[PDB]
């Protein structure tokens, strides 16, 4: 029963040279790492080295053209970096961005391998830039390569093609890239909870709605839990897990659980507008630990309040280490629109999951 931790200060080198105050700050990962030390969680984890993802590994999910374009930014002049950035939705690029994206991907590969070989039971990856918005052919929403999707394929590549991977995406944004990459795949189950507001919340696509259940063989293996009607918090996320995430996950019976763990639904996030507490995230973590014989990898995605993300991810690691979950306040009355959301997801997926009937 060992917990791995991967963190490399080199991933701070990715920066926005046109707005040094952009919220995807290098200090996101250094502040999370610092808090793990202060709380004395770091000395209880087995440290896992970062490594560069290879170009071949990037090809598990991404087109050669997308790879070589991002690769080329490494030697671009500032004017070319600025032009290239404007060809994507919400992307800034510096000369170090490509290397940082490879470091984030490879760090998760080493973690998945450590888990799947039994060197550790579970693991946390404190990495940036994030991944879940990145598509097969394009970068998007602060993300260059889809770190979680690549780690799922990497895990299958060192075990077997049909390794059942669950990706739980609790970042406040829909992970459009992860959904699309696995949309017709029945070996990777994708479950996303996200602020939706009938398509008005980033990334502003109806792909995020509850009726997108997957395609062909992948029907039923894409689960969108969209929130409408303003602020959500622990009661709604607890109920989504109890009524949807955990019943479906148990029926799927993953052999590995990847968490796309953005912490931008946390209280205090300047962008998410939600109220999930660190104790809330501890409890979501604890529940997922009941799956896949405990084989859980937590991968940092978004999250923009330096204190909120540092307290929230620390609590998750605390859970992975075996600590007992902190008490929760008043989970009872959900917002009406959240009950409606959960009922829409239940109606969408009951055809595919007997546990929902
Ligand atoms: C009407 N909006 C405003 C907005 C401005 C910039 N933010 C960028 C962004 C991306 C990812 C994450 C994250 O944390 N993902 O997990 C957080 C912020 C998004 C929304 C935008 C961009 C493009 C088109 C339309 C619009
Ligand atoms: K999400
Ligand atoms: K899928
Ligand atoms: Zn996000």
């Amino acid at each position: 029963p060992i917990t791995g931790l991967v963190y490399d200060q080199r991933m701070m080198l990715h920066h926005n040279m046109w707005d040094s105050h952009h919220p995807e700050l290098p200090q996101r990962i250094s502040r999370i790492f610092s808090r793990h030390e202060e709380l004395r969680l770091l000395s209880r984890c087995h440290r896992i080295p970062a490594r560069l993802a290879t170009e071949e590994e990037l090809a598990l999910c991404h087109s050669s053209k997308h790879i070589s374009i991002i690769k080329s930014s490494e030697h671009m002049k500032p004017r070319d970096l600025n032009r290239l950035g404007d060809e994507y939705n919400s992307i800034f690029i510096s000369n170090e961005s490509y290397t940082c994206a490879l470091l984030a991907a490879g760090s998760c590969f080493n973690s998945a391998q450590a888990i799947l070989t039994g060197q550790v039971r579970n693991a946390v990856a404190i990495v940036r830039p994030p991944g879940h918005h990145a598509e097969k052919d394009t970068a998007c929403g602060f993300c260059f390569f889809n770190t979680a999707a690549l780690t799922a394929r990497y895990a299958q590549s060192i075990t077997r093609e049909s390794l059942r991977v669950l990706i739980v995406d609790w970042d406040v944004h829909h992970g459009n890239g992860t959904q699309h990459i696995f949309e017709e795949d029945d070996s990777v189950l994708y479950i996303s909870l996200h602020r939706y507001e009938d398509g008005a919340f980033f990334p502003n696509s109806e792909d995020a709605n509850y009726d997108k259940v997957g395609l062909g063989k992948g029907r039923g293996y894409n689960v969108n839990i969209p929130w409408n009607g303003g602020k959500m918090g622990d009661p709604e996320y607890m109920a989504a897990f109890h009524h949807l995430v955990m019943p479906i996950a148990r029926e799927f019976a993953p052999e590995l659980v990847l968490v796309s763990a953005g912490f931008d639904a946390a209280r205090g996030d300047p962008l998410g507008g939600f109220q999930v507490t660190p104790e809330g995230y501890a409890h979501l973590t604890h529940q997922l630990m009941s799956l896949a014989a405990g084989r859980v990898l937590i991968i940092l995605e978004g999250g923009y309040n330096l204190t909120s993300i540092s307290e929230s991810m620390s609590m998750c690691t605390s859970m992975l280490l075996g600590d007992s979950p902190p008490s929760l306040d008043h989970l009872t009355p959900l917002k009406t629109s959240a009950t409606v959301s959960i009922n829409n997801v239940l109606r969408a997926h009951a055809p595919f999951w007997s546990s929902l009937r």
